[PDB]
């Protein structure tokens, strides 16, 4: 079976804003006033269909998830990109993810702009919901030292 499930999560220290814009779509954004991070999803069929970006002091917890309904096509390739912007940043770079060997076919890539970050973290999580937990494949990535975002609750961006 193939997955039907993506997870990206984000986390960030330090952040200075809490206000954000949230656009999903092909190219899904989640920005404040000092960083955008931004996701593109070709080939993958799994729908993104919400996101968060929630705060306790200066550390962040942020990503968008998926519809868990529909199962990946085993006939297109999901790739999934992205790209985390800082206010200034001058260049950009690639984060390598801690292992390579996964169980289900997917490519990623993730890049910072800037270093506005003392700590990021992404996770890139594709699961078959069928299957057990410790199936799922978890593509991990880490600039500094690991965050802690326990308990840091899923707050979204609209403030209406």
């Amino acid at each position: 079976g193939s997955f039907n499930s993506i997870d990206v999560e984000i986390n960030m220290y330090p952040v200075n804003k809490t206000s954000c814009n949230s656009s999903i779509g092909s190219s899904s954004t989640i920005s404040t006033s000092e960083l955008t991070i931004t996701l593109t999803h070709e080939d993958c069929t799994p729908v993104f269909i919400g996101d968060y970006y929630s705060v306790v002091d200066k550390l962040a917890t942020s990503g968008f998830f998926t519809n868990d309904k529909v199962h990946q096509d085993l006939t297109t390739q999901c790739k999934i990109n992205l790209e985390i912007k800082c206010n200034s940043g001058r260049e950009s770079r690639q984060l390598t993810p801690t292992t390579k060997v996964y169980l289900m076919p997917h490519s990623e890539t993730v890049t910072v702009v800037g270093d506005c970050l003392s700590n990021l973290d992404v996770y890139i999580v594709y699961a078959n919901t069928d299957a057990i937990y410790s199936d799922m494949d978890v593509v991990a990535y880490h600039t500094s030292y690991i965050l802690n975002v326990d308990h840091i609750p899923p707050n979204d961006c609209e403030r209406d």
